[PDB]
């Protein structure tokens, strides 16, 4: 029925392989998991937006589960990022528009991703950004009540400072922060710091506003103004998405 033709990458749980149908030659992405999975499936079925991977279905063989997702012809945003360069500012702005739309949708249905980074942002045939990999995603709003998060997870260069330092924190500002690191990656082709901690010299340099160093040097003043509002240490002062949508660079016509 299915031939694991190429391994695509490791998810938080198990791996995802490019599977080819041996009857139609259908190229599709499948996540294999032998034995939280109840939760990742529940969440995938809630998901319906142009900037979130299309969810197909699931089947169990013993304690081995199968998740099928729309294969991304474009691959990952990571592969569109030239090390030490990034990408043309107009392409960065379009991907950031689509990433915001994806994130507005997810937060709208009380879901937080918790691992936004270029490896998990896929591109379709016409280069549309899709947020994939819901293995860390969880509900932060249900029956119109916010739940605070208390599980540390994600990728250290992407995680917000509050997640390293607070017992509990709001979900939405954590996703916004990781969108800021992604914007940094797209415009500079490098990550600013290993982790946003007081011990980390690059992160201290940023707090003390030294934007004459890298990667901020390589970033035009308009997008850097926006990164100034996103990468704010106190999550309560950090810009929200409604207010990102009012940002000058965000509304700047480009190309
Ligand atoms: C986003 C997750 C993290 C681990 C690897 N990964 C995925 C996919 C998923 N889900 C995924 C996918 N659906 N389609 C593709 N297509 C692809 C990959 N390379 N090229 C050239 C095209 N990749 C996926 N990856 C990496």
């Amino acid at each position: 029925d299915w031939d694991l033709v190429q391994t695509l990458g490791e998810g938080a749980y198990g791996e995802v392989q490019l599977a080819v149908n041996r009857v139609t030659e259908e190229a599709v992405a499948v996540k294999i998991v032998d034995m939280n999975i109840k939760k990742e499936i529940c969440i995938l079925k809630m998901l319906n937006h142009e900037n979130v991977i299309k969810f197909y279905g699931h089947r169990r063989e013993g304690n081995i589960q199968y998740l099928f997702m729309e294969l991304a012809s474009g691959g990952s945003l990571f592969d569109r990022i030239e090390p030490d360069i990034g990408m043309p500012e107009p392409d960065a702005q379009r991907f950031f528009h689509q990433l915001m739309a994806g994130v507005v949708y997810l937060h709208g249905i009380g879901i937080t991703h918790r691992d936004i980074k270029p490896h998990n942002l896929l591109l379709d045939e016409r280069d549309n950004l899709k947020i994939a990999d819901y293995s860390l995603a969880t509900v932060f709003r249900y029956n119109n009540r916010e739940r605070l998060l208390n599980k540390m997870c994600g990728t250290l260069p992407y995680v917000a400072p509050e997640l390293l330092k607070r017992r509990e924190f709001h979900a939405e500002p954590v996703d916004v922060w990781s969108c800021g690191i992604v914007l940094t990656a797209m415009l500079a082709g490098e990550l600013p710091w290993d982790q946003p901690s007081d011990s980390c010299q690059e992160y201290s340099d940023w707090k003390e506003k030294k934007t004459y160093l890298n990667p901020w040097k390589k970033i035009d003043s308009a997008p850097l103004a926006l990164l100034h509002k996103i990468l704010v240490e106190n999550p309560s002062a950090r810009i929200t998405i409604p207010d990102i949508k009012k940002d000058r660079w965000y509304n700047k016509p480009l190309k």
